[PDB]
Formats: C-alpha cells, structure tokens, sequence
C-alpha cells in the first residue's frame, strides 16, 4: 500500500551561505516536531541518519574571493556533504528516499553533487522564491546561499571563475535537467542565464495564469517527460507565502499556497522517482514563537507530502472489529 | 426578493465532547458581533430562541465507557438537544431555518436527530478537516466530539457498542445520505468506514484538483440531486484555514479560504432547502484577542451566507429619491 | 524593453473623507519603503512631483451639508488636486504614467477630474471592497471617502444635491466608462444605482466564480474594448484581503489576494494605457507595526507591478562577462 516503505533523514545545519544566524537550528526545528511520529502512523519506517557537520572557518582563513563570502568554507562544506549524501545514496541502491533539512540552501551543491555520483541521469526541481544560480561575479551579496546552481550547470562554467579548492566540485547538471516552480524575485542575470540556456521555470505569473496543477504537470514532461530520471526536491521554504512560513531570511510576498506546496510534493512523490528531497532555509530564530510554530508545522505537512501522505485519507493496517473483543453491539443487541 | 425571511437562532454550549475548556463561550461570541444587525439590514427576521442546556454530569456519575470520555452527559444531552430541535422544526412546518451556533461537534448527534424527526429524509453535508466519525473503539482520543456522525450512521451499527443509555439515540442516517467537504486529517479507520459504506467526500486534495465550485456541484448531486430533500449543514470552523479560523481546537493548516467556505453556503442556501445549519468549535478561550477576532469575523460571514447574503450586493426595500425632501439636485439647477 | 521609462509621483495626503486618523501618512509609508529603489532597479526613471496639501477647514467653517462631513474641506481640496493633476498631465502630454498614493479615497473626486481634464475618454476601473458612490442623502455615515464617484457620474446627477461651492465639480464620467473589481460590501442604494445605470462591476463572487484572469478580461471589455482609452487606475488597499492588508480603516475579510491584486495591476500595466494609478486609504496608524510592515509591502508589490514590474523577471542593462576583468573562467582552465 505504500510507495516508499522506508527513508532516511539527515540534517544540515549550513549557516555560512547567508548572514542571519539561525538556519543552523532549521534540522533541530523539525526533530523536535511531530514529524517522525505522524510518519509512523501512516507506516513509513523513518531511520535519523543523524547531521553532517560544516566546515566554518574563521575569517583569516576563509577571506572574500571574487566578493564570495565564506567561499573556502563552502567549498570544503559541499564535499564533505557530497561525500556523506552519496554513500547514503549507494547503500539504498521500493527505493529509499533521502530526507534532507536545511541549513541555508547554499548546502544544495553539495548535495546534488553527491545524488548525482550515486545517480548521475537525475533531474532538478528547485522550488523557491529566487533562481539561486547567480554566477559570483553578478551576485549583489557575496552570499552563498544565492549560487549553490552556478556551480553544478555545464553551460555556466565559462561565467564561474576558477578556484583550486573548487576543482573537486564538478558541474553534473545540465540546463535541461532543472525546472523551477515559485520564481518571483529573479536577479536580473539570473533570468539572463535561465532564458539563455533554455531552463525551465514557472514563475509565480505562471502559476497564477496556468494554476498549479498545470504547472507541476509542465515541469515534469520538461526534465522528466516519461519518469525514467531519479528526481532531487530541492524545496526552500521562502516558496511558501511568508503567511504560512515567516520565519526565513529573504521571504518574499506572493508566494504558492501551503495547499500549492502540497500539490507539488503530493505530484513528486507519486512518481515514484523522489530520490532526494532537501528542504532550505527554515530559520528558527527569526521572528515570533507563532511565527515559528507556523513555519514548522507549514514544513511537517510538506515533508509528509513528500513521503506519500494522503490528504485523503489512508487505509489501517489492521481493521479492528467488537466481536473479537467479546463485545455487544448495537446491530447485535437488536437481533437478540 | 428572499429565499427565507425569517430565521430561528439557537445557542448550543456543548463543551464535554473535547477537552479544552472555551468552545461553550461559541454562541456568546456571535451574540456579541454585529451579526443579528447584519441579518436585519438583508431584511430577515432573526429570532433568538436561547440556548441549550448540556447536561454536565460530575466524574463519578459519568465515567469511561468503551473509552468513551463523558459518555452519559453525552446520552443526555444528546436527547435534551433532539427534543428542542424536532419542536423547532415542527413549529416551522417560505421554510424557516433554524441558525445553531455550538458548542463542540458532539452537538450535531443530537441536532440531526432531532431534526430528522420532523424531516426524516433529510441529507447531511458535512464541511470539516476531520471525519467526527470514529466509532468509540477506534477513537484513539476518547472525545465525542470526534464520534458524533458513527452513532447516526445505519451502516456503522455493528461497530457501535450497546448501550442502554444510548437507546433512544436512533440512527438515523443512511450512508448514502452523507456528503464531506474539506477533509484534511483523517484516521485511518474513519477512512476505512467512508470508503467501505461509500460516503461521499470530497477532501482538500479534492478542492485542490477540483475547485471549490465543482466539488459543491458534486456534494450536492450525491446526497441531493434534485433537490428534493431538506439540507442539514453541518460546518466545523476548522474546516477553514487556520489563517482564518484560528481560536478553534483541532485547526489543521492547509484548510478552506473564507471565500470557499463563503462559496459552499452560498450555494447550499440558494438551493432553498437549507433546513438547519450548525457552526461547530469556536472557542474563543484559544489564541490571540486577534485571533478571536478573526474567527468570529469569519463565523459571521459565513453564517450570513447561509442565509442569503449576497456579496454582489442587495436592492433597498424604499428607493430613496430627492424630490421628496423638497431637495433641489445638480440636474435640477442645471436645468433652471 | 520598457512600456513606461519614466513615471512621476504624487502624495495626496486626504484625512478628511473619513474619520480615522492616519490616512495623511500614507504617502510617507511609501516614501520610507524600497519602492523608489526597486523601481530604479528595473531601469525606470521615477520623479517625486512631492505632495498636495490638502484643504482642512475648522468646524465652524465647514459643518454638515445634507449630512456630509466635512464638504467644504472636501469641495476645495477637489479643485486644488484636479489643478495639480491636470497640470502633471498636460505636460505629459511612451507615455508617462502618474502614481499617486493617498490619502483616504475622496481624493479620487479630485483626481480623476483633473484627470478627465487632460484626458476626457478616459475609462476607471475601481479596485475596492466598496462601491464609494453613495450619493449624500443616502450615506448612513456621512464620510465623504465612501461618496467619490457620486460626483463624476452624469446619470446619477438627478440625485446629488446642489451646493454652490460644489460648481465646479463637473460630471465628467459616464456610467458606461467605469468598472469595478473587487466589491464585497456593497449598500443597498449603491447596488441599486449601480444596477440601474448598468455600471461593469466584478464582485468577489465574480471572481469566485470566474477566476481574477477572466474577470480583468471582462472589465477591460467593458470599459477599454479595443485598448483605445487612457486608463485611471484608481485601488483602494481594502480590496486585498485583510490577511495581506490589514493596516485600513474599513478592512472586510474575503479579499483579493495579493497575487489576485497583481494580476489586475500586471494586465493594466500591459495595455500601455496606464496613465493615472492612484493607491487609497493606507492608515500606518492602524494595526500592529508588523501590519504595518505588511500594508506597507503589499502596497510596493502592487505598485511596482503597475509600473510594469515583471514576476517572471527583467534582462540586465549590460551583461557582465568573465574575460572583460581579466579573470580566468573555470571553462577556461578545464581547456589549459
Ligand atoms: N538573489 C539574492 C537572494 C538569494 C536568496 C537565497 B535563497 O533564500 O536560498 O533562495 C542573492 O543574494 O543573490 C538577492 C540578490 C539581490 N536582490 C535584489 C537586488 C537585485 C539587483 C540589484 Cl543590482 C540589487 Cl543591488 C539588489 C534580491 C535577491
Ligand atoms: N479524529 C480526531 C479529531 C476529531 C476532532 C473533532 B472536530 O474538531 O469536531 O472535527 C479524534 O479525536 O477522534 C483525532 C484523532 C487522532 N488523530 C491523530 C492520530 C491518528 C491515529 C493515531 Cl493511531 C493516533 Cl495515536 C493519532 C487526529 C484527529
Ligand atoms: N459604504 C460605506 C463604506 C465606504 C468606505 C470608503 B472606502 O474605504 O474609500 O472604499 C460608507 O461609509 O459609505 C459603509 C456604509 C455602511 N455600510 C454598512 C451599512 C449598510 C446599510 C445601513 Cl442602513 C447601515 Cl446603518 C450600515 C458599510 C459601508
Ligand atoms: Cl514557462
Ligand atoms: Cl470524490
Ligand atoms: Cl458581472
Ligand atoms: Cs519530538
Ligand atoms: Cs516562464
Ligand atoms: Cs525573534
Ligand atoms: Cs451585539
Ligand atoms: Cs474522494
Ligand atoms: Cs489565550
Ligand atoms: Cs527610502
Ligand atoms: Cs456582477
Ligand atoms: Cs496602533
Ligand atoms: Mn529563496
Ligand atoms: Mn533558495
Ligand atoms: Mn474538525
Ligand atoms: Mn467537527
Ligand atoms: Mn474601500
Ligand atoms: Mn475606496
């Protein structure tokens, strides 16, 4: 009766791509939820692989390069997670879905670097606000969290200035295997880069003029037209309107629905490809306590969705009956 | 130029079918609103008929049965609110709808029963996150308010234990008569008893995929396809979005805009067989004083939805012109 | 790549059509925002023409006139904003739109005169929970912010009473040329007129049951068939729900969106007929300072999307390149 039968899950508490402090609470944010016991009612054994640890380092040792901050500290952070979400990954080669929390999302690099040694034909589908892809030397910031794509797309590794310590990071994407949904706050060269080279992406105005059951639907047939490719979520939170998740650091008005989130999550994991499914950018620390309960509750029903709950309803594993227990009912009394 | 000209208004105070204390302040919030002086400038006549007295038995004279928390006071009142319901019904026999304001949902075993009594083909739509169908075995909470529909059901008898107590509760609802909209959060074995007897639900995956206007068209055609039988409304205000409704105790994210909400009473009191409706679980004991604010403002529009208000608007009874008042207007001076 | 490359800005900052205080500190609250930057960021020139002060007379100068409060104040604060206005338009006579934040929504009197004056086939399309075309004898408030459009309307000039100082206010619209959006609270005397004159409006259950993208089609049909008239945007912020714009005096649940309300302005911006958009009744002086905040952004987003701001995101003026600074490209390394 279910789809995926078993998953994991495994924190990133990335908090160098961006400069609020907080993000690295967003795993804790989730484990102390109720999230693992509603995944238990509906029968799926969840196992806590636990979290990786980044590499911070101090200022001396990781100075701005081509404006990036933290740039050595990310490039040492991203292998280490590509190290740890691939041996994840080829050990669970029903699949085994990998549940990732963020941590900010500059930890995506990382961990599509690693999905992609373990299933390299994969495809993308990064749900968010922003395009995330700025190449360094556009981006207004220096903040990772808003290049982790720059460095995994082939067709942009002639904007990407080279760095030693990034060698080991390879560029496994191609332009044609990402498809965004939720876009309403693009860079100017970010939509420069997605319209170049042809990625696929409803923006929010997509979403309004075609709804969202049209716009999963046309993301899907773009990067995974028949369902042959393993599929990596990469969902951060600020997609959701700031009505239901406030407490992320760039929340932008406008967003998709709870409902739109669950739409997509719902779509994603009934094609039985959902191999990865990261969720960014969950920072606890920003605004009130409700803020917080909203946006961890707005982040539960997303991670159910995601590992095939059912908004309508889903079917016990034992159904219960009176006269096994010995007991008179209703229906029985009135025969006797 | 209305479909119902007079109403009768009727508190319900229940609050032993769930355990947060509040949901018996329900009626004197709407007391308190603007709403019977809304109701009045849409030109209806609006009786307030009081309110029910629940009966509240101590511990010792009320303990668990089957599980059941407070089950005797439920028995009770059940048949205390049945009998004040079939005699307002029986009064009213233009029709006359009968406005229940609660009180937690354990109410509605006792206001469809009393009002099937008068209207005993009546059809029941049910607008909910939640099924209030657990039969007293499954119910994993012991509160009635998540039983109330199992009792009423002829199919679910031989689920339901006997109790000599609860033998003038007669179901009096057949399966097919029963229509859900906005389900979200399901048990398993309410599931289980939905599908197997086929009652009609159209949950907020529905919604999504459906829209809110088709799924009313289809609610309708299951349980009322031509209009023949009077209209039992049953509407739990966690059935709207948290957002919307939030003093309420079980609020589940993810639920009915105001404006769907709005759509389904607009639309089942333009049928002109709205019999009775009901507005379950206000409790303004919970949240902000924003909060109940919010939901009463909400509960209000909904009810004066229910009985005809129309949001493009409502033609003046006296159409009020200057010349009476010996008034010289623009026109007029232009002229002279 | 600009429909409008420049634009101006006006602040009216009326507070004498209704009586809460703070609708004077409108246009400041978006004068303190981004907006000016973010609409420098998408290359558009944008000139801040200041404020007009508005006429606030004493009470023994200006006590009630067939019930109206405050219409002398109102009667002289028309003709000095209709001055400025024209004269603002004149001298644009690509065109350059005028963006005008209030201010409560009796400065449309004044607005669209001027207005007309420049441009006399011009159409209105009215964003608004309310109708504000109450004529005087027939306003149950007196508050001149619910009365604007009275006053323009040829057909309803048999019904306005004649005040001297009133003169110069000419009827300058014709029922045909104005189209509502967004009506949810309608008086009984305004839908009769509205009604009887055959006045496009498009209420919330139009958009319930239409969808926002058919409803803008249908209003700019009515009004603007063959996009040959200038357009006067006039958007009272309690069009958009209170969830999203909380921070107005005459809030009512049940509103657009605020992506609905960008969808308006978006198509609006798109006809290249934009040529006044005035936003009414910003009250900072109402509501938490996170409504506030709020109020404040949706005002922006709104505002930007009318000057043609795009979701779907804007090319870079120059596109930056790697080789240009002398930087060796990740691509370029791979090759050496
Ligand atoms: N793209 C952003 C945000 C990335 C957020 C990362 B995410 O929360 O993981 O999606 C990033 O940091 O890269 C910023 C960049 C600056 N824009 C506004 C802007 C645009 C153009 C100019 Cl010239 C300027 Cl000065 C500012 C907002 C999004
Ligand atoms: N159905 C509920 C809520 C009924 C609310 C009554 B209403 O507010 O009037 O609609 C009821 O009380 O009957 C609960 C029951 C427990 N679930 C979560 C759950 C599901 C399965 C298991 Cl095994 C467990 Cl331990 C918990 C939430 C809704
Ligand atoms: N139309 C209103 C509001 C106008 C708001 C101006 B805006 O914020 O610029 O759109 C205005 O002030 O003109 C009121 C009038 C009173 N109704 C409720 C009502 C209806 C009929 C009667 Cl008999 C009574 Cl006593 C009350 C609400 C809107
Ligand atoms: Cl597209
Ligand atoms: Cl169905
Ligand atoms: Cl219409
Ligand atoms: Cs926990
Ligand atoms: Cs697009
Ligand atoms: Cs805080
Ligand atoms: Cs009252
Ligand atoms: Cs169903
Ligand atoms: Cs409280
Ligand atoms: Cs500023
Ligand atoms: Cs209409
Ligand atoms: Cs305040
Ligand atoms: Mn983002
Ligand atoms: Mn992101
Ligand atoms: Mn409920
Ligand atoms: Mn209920
Ligand atoms: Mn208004
Ligand atoms: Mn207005």
């Amino acid at each position: 009766k279910l789809l995926y039968t078993s998953a994991n899950f495994l924190g990133i508490p990335t908090n160098r791509g961006q400069p609020k402090i907080g993000t690295y609470q967003g795993p804790e944010l989730i484990r102390k939820s109720n999230f693992f016991q509603l995944v238990a009612e509906d029968g799926i054994q969840l196992t806590d692989c636990g979290d990786i640890i980044p590499v911070e380092l101090n200022e001396a040792e990781d100075p701005q390069r081509f404006g990036m901050k933290w740039s050595r500290s990310f490039s040492l952070t991203t292998l280490r997670i590509a190290e740890r979400v691939e041996e994840l990954m080829k050990q669970s080669n029903k699949s085994t879905p990998l549940v990732i929390v963020g941590g900010d999302h500059s930890m995506a690099t990382g961990t599509i670097l690693g999905h992609a040694e373990a299933k390299p034909d994969l495809c993308v589908l990064w749900i968010d606000a922003h395009g995330d892809i700025n190449t360094p030397l556009n981006s207004a910031s220096g903040n990772m969290h808003g290049m982790p794509l720059s460095f995994l797309v082939k067709e942009l590794q002639d904007q990407i200035p080279w760095l030693d310590d990034f060698e080991g990071i390879k560029p496994c994407l191609n332009a044609s295997n990402i498809a965004y949904i939720g876009l309403r706050d693009l860079d100017a060269h970010e939509t420069h880069d997605i319209r170049k080279h042809g990625i696929a992406y409803f923006t929010m105005l997509d979403v309004d003029r075609m709804g969202i059951e049209a716009v999963i639907k046309e993301a899907l047939l773009a990067v995974n037209p028949r369902l042959e490719k393993a599929i990596h979520l990469s969902f951060d939170i600020d997609a959701l309107d700031p009505l239901v998740a406030p407490s992320t650091g760039t929340a932008v008005p406008g967003g998709l629905t709870l409902r739109e989130g669950l739409r997509i999550c719902e779509e994603v994991s009934a094609t039985g490809k959902l191999s990865v499914v990261e969720l960014a950018e969950l920072n606890p620390l920003l605004g009130s306590q409700e803020d917080v309960l909203k946006t961890q509750s707005s982040a539960v029903h997303i991670l159910r969705a995601c590992l095939g709950h059912c908004r309508s309803g889903h079917l016990p594993f034992k159904v219960r009956n009176l006269t096994d227990q010995g007991i008179m009912s209703r229906a029985a009394h009135m025969q006797t």
